[PDB]
């Protein structure tokens, strides 16, 4: 303990995005990591935003966060109770959920939203970190098949990313892997419907 010298826990910074725009996925970095460890101290980020998938970084962890509604959503494994860094400083979340594994804070101006899905369809596309687009199978509510599996390796810092309809409404935020001996066979992901329920409080 002692006072004088306890730390604080920086901001959760974005570091970059997954670019849909277009006819090709692809990841791109908008911030390095010196720049980062620095943005996370402040909690003062610049940088214009852009998009619906973001990438963010803490100290220890680089994962997803994305748009949906207004709100920038990720997952509480990653992100805890952090701020988010901005252009006016940090940012305290709008939406904590422990339970739900979620947190949100307001969109950064500049992002664009995905839409709530309303079609009730259950053939489902997973971007991963990398700019991967996975197709996944609804098997429930929150769970889906991976078409063709993948080591866990591959999924690994992709939580808070979104799983979309064929149209390309957000149909949920990518939570887990389940494996088994190392491969990844299905994924658990927060509802839209959830976040939807958390936005009505
Ligand atoms: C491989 C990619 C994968 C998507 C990723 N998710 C995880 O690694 C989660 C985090 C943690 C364990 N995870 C797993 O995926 C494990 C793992 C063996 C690692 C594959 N699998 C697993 O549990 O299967 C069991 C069926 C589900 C039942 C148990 C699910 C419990 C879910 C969960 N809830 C809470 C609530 C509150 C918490 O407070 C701190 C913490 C929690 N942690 C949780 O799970 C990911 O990318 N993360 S990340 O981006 O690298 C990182 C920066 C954030
Ligand atoms: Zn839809």
């Amino acid at each position: 303990s002692h006072m004088a010298s306890m730390k604080k826990k920086g901001s959760v910074v974005i570091v970059g995005r997954i670019n849909l725009s277009g006819d090709t996925a692809y990841a791109q970095q908008t911030r390095g990591e010196e720049g980062c460890q620095e943005t996370s101290q402040t909690g003062r980020d610049k940088n214009q935003v852009e998009g619906e998938v973001q990438i963010v970084s803490t100290a220890t962890q680089t994962f997803l966060a994305t748009s949906i509604n207004g709100v920038l959503w990720t997952v509480y494994h990653g992100a805890g109770t952090r701020t988010i860094a901005s252009p006016k400083g940090p940012v305290t979340q709008m939406y904590t959920n422990v339970d739900k594994d979620l947190v949100g804070w307001q969109a950064p101006q500049g992002s664009r939203s995905l839409t709530p899905c309303t079609c009730g369809s259950s053939d489902l596309y997973l971007v991963t970190r990398h700019a991967d687009v996975i197709p996944v199978r609804r098997r429930g509510d929150s769970r889906g098949s991976l078409l063709s599996p993948r080591p866990i390796s591959y999924l690994k810092g992709s939580a808070g990313g979104p799983l979309l309809c064929p149209a390309g409404h957000a149909v949920g935020i990518f939570r887990t892997a389940v494996s088994t001996r190392g491969v990844a066979k299905a994924v658990d992901f927060i509802p839209v419907e959830s976040l939807e329920t958390t936005m009505r409080s």
